[PDB]
């Protein structure tokens, strides 16, 4: 007898069985789930002249509060439902329009960007259409078409006006990127990445998925930043930092060149003020577009241990202290080689200088460790030259001391990340990383904002879903796409700093890792801690480097190498096998499946499109489209609760169904040695670096508190076998 | 028994030596006792005592006998420390030629070479003769320790002093008048040596201390407009930087930046407020700086009817966290007419973001009546963003915040440009400096090197009031002052485009005074019963009248600034002819001297300078002239001040004469006579003023400030035309 309210405000009688029909269609081939438990929650909460709109929101959140572990395909029914939703949010029925009329209607409300219409045809567009599958939608889980709704879908943010729907989404990012492509092999390209994404093998960023088809060409979300040793160049840092991150990228800056505190300028005329007061103002350049301090702009800036000031910059971050010697609202990257762990080894002690007192040993320990400790025990002989001792125990603790307790203090072995890498140490070293230590890229400081001269590293970033692919050969083709796609973004998008477009139109530099990795394992009946993933993620990062190498080979026979190519190892026939640290071998004995000797020639004659290819990067948000765990890192739980605007999202691990006794949680893992033992044999292939934690559960050690003994050991395996840089310090409540 | 003698050689102790270098200093004194000194002295004394030890023992015993009772002591010990300096720098009393001295130092690298290049040996003997080194017997205790601290060239490791204050005297004068044709030149180093060596012209800290040494660094004053773009905020935050690590006072317009919410690019993007970039120019300031004794100042500008202007008046106070506080900075609030008008009628005030509202931050400055009207217009408008507060609530806010801190500053705008030199048509003054007494037009840059953009500079310097006899002296020290600071604006260095455009097109000066209180003392007048209005007003005339006369005439000689074209002077238009009519209610004092023969000379051959006068705080300059700090009034007779040194006693002039008719801070009644004067003061001056207002919590019933009075001083202050309210005194 109740009445409900349709959307052009006429009014029916309530019928349940029309409510009915759409979950019969939400609950198709799903398992486990109840249509009537649905509509018992539901209809509870119906009033009389109750909005159509509302009663679906209401059958949305019923479903999304039944997923379980015990009927995980929950997260199927909400997520169609929602699709559903959202698809009369933009078209106002549930079947698509005509993808030609739809850009033609976006570009007319200037949702879409006019050059689509240029480049293709109405009836290219027709032949588009029947790539799609917009059934596709429907694989989607519910915490993805959330981050779709969110983060995705292009939409009016003053009204929230849905505009497009997935698969819309998919064929027009495919249809931009290889816009510039030949008509012989054009529409075959987007026809072959369209399916990629959408049938989630290949994962993008947000700035891609949100951007590319608007009117936008911002998609650089990554940004490193040499600071030099002059006023000239704090400034121009300073103000390169502003308008990237009012781009909202993220930013690694080194700052470790900034001479110490004390030291004489031009001679004595003046006397240096300390490296603190310009870490502040670089800090603030960071925040300068941000309101509050929820999810600004982010910084990682990095310096060495054997600084000057390095015991002041360690405690930057701690809650204690004075506003005047703290720097809290970034993060930071120690620098470490292999004399500073040899003095912590021995027991020893480690002399601090200012770079500017020291000649050639800044160089010398980013390209050269034979050098460095020849000018190293140089200068700590040299009675001239001040410095400082302290022992190389109290400095590493301090250090571990101030990354256990604040899990933001980053370690970058800087000797590993150029003695196993794609560049030339001599020529182009890599001195530093980004925010999330998973880029290792040349940089150049600049003496102005437009300088030519200098050089900010960018890198375009996609990721490997691991779960979705069947066997991996399948690379193949997922990695011509991948890098092709991603270079040519890299003449699309627009570049507000001249050092950074030097980089990247230098360079052309991709950063490509991976996701579902802990699914993958489980799948494969192999876990983190006991060492049984180590041959299996031998095998199965030589397969994604040799194959994202011999795309890019192929690539430059076709478009010719990157300019700089010449500064890579690459162009001096050397391979990532090449370089390797040897200590590997006593954990993994997997042979090399694939023809690198032949690869090797044929970069030698042809070289590479880009200089860097892989990199492993956290990606949260990303994997939640493809309901995947999270970058390489295990999953806390079988099924993650979030807290939201609209509500409490639960996402269920991939297959729990058959794979709960597979998984290992985080907290079931005994301690770090497997994990950094699988990292190490990742970094044999990877181009850069990889965004590692550590994680300790203090139930597991006496008196509830984890010993400084255990954090020095853990580093220190992690650089035995190779590992370039540390990320976070999860410690569990 | 047995003295250390500074050889290393040893003789028995001779107490008649010690007497006898009593005597020199104490020649002409009176009421000091050199028995005194001795009494106090000898108990000090012990076996193997460095000779220089009992130096500074007996420097040390007559400088803590300066008391009311006897001034002469403070004499007495600055010559006992000249007679010291005098060893430490030549070895003897006597310095040695001045041809000898300056070979010497620029071998050493501390004196600039173009001194022996510019200057023949002949030269430098006949600038010898000009010298008078007995005038170093003239300073008083407090000048001659900011001398061996701030001024003298010296080796900053060591320590070592190696130079005397002739030296510098006569040498800031070479260099300064070392382009001059030679027909000329000599004649104008003997009379400008004369006048800063008999403290009738005193000079700023950076001028004292390297006009002679290899440094180009000699600005100090900086004012900065910033636009409302990322490139704007960068540049401007580049030149900051650069500027404060020259150890420059910064003044930064931040008024045009768009309000917290407001649309980007038609709303792809929205602004996230000011105070995140205020906070930006902050860490910019104190980029050069360690710890927070001294190092970088800025004072940040913006109007009373911003949006966010409520968030930004109370950045300063100790409450608060740090997410709403930018403390480390001072602000400047601007107002005009319309903002006072809803304050006495009670009204409204309508806060816009200047992005919003077309025209209205230029009219502003400009344009009260198109102000007014566009202000009306904005207000009538739903459309457009804006918000309601009560004019008596935003007013007392912003002198409650004032109060408490004592650094929130007041600029009239409107009285800034209606009471002007230049044409706010053309070059409005939309800010001021860091101690609010300069005021000059800017140009925002859109890069550090932008050469469109204007930052303005401005060299300084004063008149010691207490050291002339007649206002008619000021004929030739203007002509001294006025010659010697533009010639500077062609010698010193410019490390920012935007600044030399400024300084090369407007070249102006900001010439003030010291030794106020003084002065009227001297002629028995005093601060607070507007006994001293008329002396005020013939005083400021004649400094005025003369600084025009200058640059007059050194325009004829040189050629009118470049940019002479922009300044009301251009126009016919003088001071005397804009000035706040309400100050013919206070002051009947006649014109004395022919302004409309100087009109009609100015519309022809122009001025050399923009602007020429303006009234600074002068505190470390003033001392050492043994003069009351600018045109404030001393808080007591003998100032006290710790030190590394000990504590350094500082006694007012004259006080032996004139202890009635001197009058304190504290004495004073209120701060209306004193606005008045400043008033009077601001009718001839061409920038602004560093007023202060005084408070003393004990003359007020329940030891409280009343807003009421706060209010009345403010709209005192604006009735008679002040320009621009520094500091708020409040007595401990
Ligand atoms: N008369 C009704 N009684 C109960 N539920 C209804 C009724 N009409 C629609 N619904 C339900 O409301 C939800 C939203 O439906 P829908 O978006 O189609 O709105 P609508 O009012 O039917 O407008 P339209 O005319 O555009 O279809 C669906 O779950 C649908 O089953
Ligand atoms: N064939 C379909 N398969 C899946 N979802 C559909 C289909 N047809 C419609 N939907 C979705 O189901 C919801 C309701 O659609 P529809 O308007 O046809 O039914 P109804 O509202 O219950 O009845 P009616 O509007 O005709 O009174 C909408 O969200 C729509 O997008
Ligand atoms: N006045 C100053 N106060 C504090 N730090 C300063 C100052 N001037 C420069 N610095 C810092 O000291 C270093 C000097 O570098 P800079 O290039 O700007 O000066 P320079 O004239 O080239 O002298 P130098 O020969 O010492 O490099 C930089 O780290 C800069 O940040
Ligand atoms: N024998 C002495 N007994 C007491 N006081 C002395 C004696 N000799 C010097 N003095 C005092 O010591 C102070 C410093 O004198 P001065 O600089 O001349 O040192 P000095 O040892 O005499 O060196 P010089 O040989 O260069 O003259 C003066 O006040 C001087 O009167
Ligand atoms: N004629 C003078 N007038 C003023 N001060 C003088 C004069 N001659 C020297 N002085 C200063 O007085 C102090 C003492 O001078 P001086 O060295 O001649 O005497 P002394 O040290 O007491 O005796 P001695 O010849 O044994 O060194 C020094 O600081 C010196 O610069
Ligand atoms: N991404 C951003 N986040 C926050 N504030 C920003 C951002 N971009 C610019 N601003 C601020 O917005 C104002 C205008 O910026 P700017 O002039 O540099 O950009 P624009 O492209 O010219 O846009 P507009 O046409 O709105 O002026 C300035 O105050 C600037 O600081
Ligand atoms: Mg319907
Ligand atoms: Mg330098
Ligand atoms: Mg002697
Ligand atoms: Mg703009």
């Amino acid at each position: 007898n109740l009445l409900v309210t349709k959307r052009d405000g006429s009014t029916e009688r309530i019928n349940l069985d029309k409510i009915h029909r759409v979950l019969d269609w939400a609950a198709e081939g799903l398992h486990n789930v109840s249509i009537s438990q649905v509509e018992l929650r539901s209809h509870i909460q119906f009033y009389d002249g109750i909005k159509t709109s509302d009663i679906h929101e209401t059958i949305i959140k019923a479903a999304a509060d039944l997923i379980s572990r015990d009927a995980p395909d929950y997260q199927y029914l909400a997520a169609r439902l929602a699709i559903f939703h959202l698809r009369k949010k933009a078209y106002g029925q549930f079947e698509p329009p005509a993808l030609y009329d739809h850009v033609v209607k976006m570009v007319e409300m200037g949702k879409y960007d006019n050059h689509l219409l240029e480049d293709y045809t109405e009836e290219e567009f027709k032949q588009m259409d029947t790539f799609i599958d917009h059934d596709r939608d429907m694989t989607f889980s519910y915490a993805a078409v959330k981050q779709l709704e969110g983060k995705y879908l292009v939409q009016n943010r003053v009204t929230g006006e849905i505009y497009e729907s997935a698969q819309f989404l998919y064929i027009l990012v495919a249809a931009c990127l290889f816009s510039n492509y030949p008509r012989e092999t054009r529409l075959q390209y987007v026809k072959r990445f369209y399916d990629a994404v959408s049938t989630f093998k290949i994962s993008l960023p947000t700035p891609i998925m949100s951007g590319v088809r608007t009117p936008t060409r911002q998609f650089s979300s990554c940004v490193l930043i040499e600071c030099g040793d002059s006023l000239d160049s704090i400034n121009a840092t300073s103000s390169a930092i502003v308008k990237y991150v009012s781009q909202r990228a993220g930013i690694g800056i080194n700052a470790g060149r900034i001479r110490a505190l004390g030291s004489p300028i031009r001679g004595g005329e003046a006397f240096h003020t300390g490296c603190i007061p310009f870490y502040k103002h670089f800090q603030t350049a960071v925040k300068s577009c941000s309101q509050g301090g929820v999810r600004g702009g982010a910084a990682t800036l990095f310096y060495p241990m054997w600084h000057l000031e390095v015991e002041s910059l360690l405690v930057l971050k701690n809650n204690r202290g004075v506003e005047g010697n703290r720097v809290r609202h970034m993060d930071y990257g120690v620098q470490i080689n292999k004399l500073m762990y040899t003095r912590l080894l021995k027991g020893e002690d480690i002399t601090l200088f200012s770079p500017s007192d020291v000649p050639g040993l800044y160089d010398a320990f980013f390209a050269d460790q034979e050098e460095f400790e020849r000018l190293y025990t140089k200068y700590e002989k040299d009675d001239s030259i001040r410095k400082q001792r302290v022992k190389a125990v109290e400095l590493f603790s301090l250090m571990m001391q101030e990354r256990a307790s604040t899990g933001r203090i980053y370690i970058q072995n800087v000797d590993h990340c150029n003695t196993h890498s794609p560049f030339d140490p001599a020529i182009a070293p890599v001195r530093q990383s980004n925010l999330c230590l998973e880029i290792a890229l040349p940089t150049k400081p600049l003496n102005d904002v437009n300088d030519e001269n200098g050089e900010i590293a960018l890198c375009t970033l996609s990721a490997f879903n691991l779960g979705a692919i069947n066997n991996l050969d399948e690379l193949e083709e997922l990695a011509i796409l991948a890098v092709r796609a991603l270079d040519a973004l890299l003449d699309y998008q627009d570049y507000p700093i001249p050092a950074a477009k030097r980089g990247a139109m230098g360079r052309r530099t991709l950063g490509i890792g991976v996701i579902n990795f802990a699914y993958y394992l489980a799948k494969h009946g192999k876990r983190y801690s006991d060492g049984s993933a180590n041959n299996l993620t031998h095998k199965t990062f030589e397969a994604i480097q040799y194959y994202l190498l011999k795309a890019s080979n192929e690539l430059a026979k076709e478009q010719g190498a990157c300019p700089w190519f010449n500064e890579t190892t690459y162009a001096k026939g050397i391979l990532p096998i090449d370089t390797y640290k040897k200590d590997l071998d006593t954990i993994a004995n997997e042979p090399l499946h694939y023809d690198w000797e032949a690869l090797r020639e044929s970069i030698k004659t042809h070289g590479l499109r880009n200089s860097t290819l892989s990199a492993l990067m956290p990606s949260e948000t990303s994997s939640q489209i493809s309901n995947a765990t999270n970058g390489i890192e295990p999953p806390r739980g079988y099924v993650s609760i979030k807290a939201s605007k609209d509500g409490i999202l639960r996402q269920v691990v991939p297959d729990y169904e058959h794979l709960h006794d597979a998984y290992e949680l985080l907290w079931e893992m005994p301690g770090n040695d497997g994990y950094l033992q699988l990292v190490g044999i990742m970094q044999k292939f990877i181009d850069q670096s990889i965004s590692a934690n550590t994680n300790y559960d203090p139930s597991r050690f006496p008196s509830g508190k984890v010993p400084m003994q255990q954090l020095l050991k853990d580093l220190l395996t992690a650089y035995k076998f190779g590992v370039k840089t540390l990320y976070y310090q999860n410690t569990r409540d």
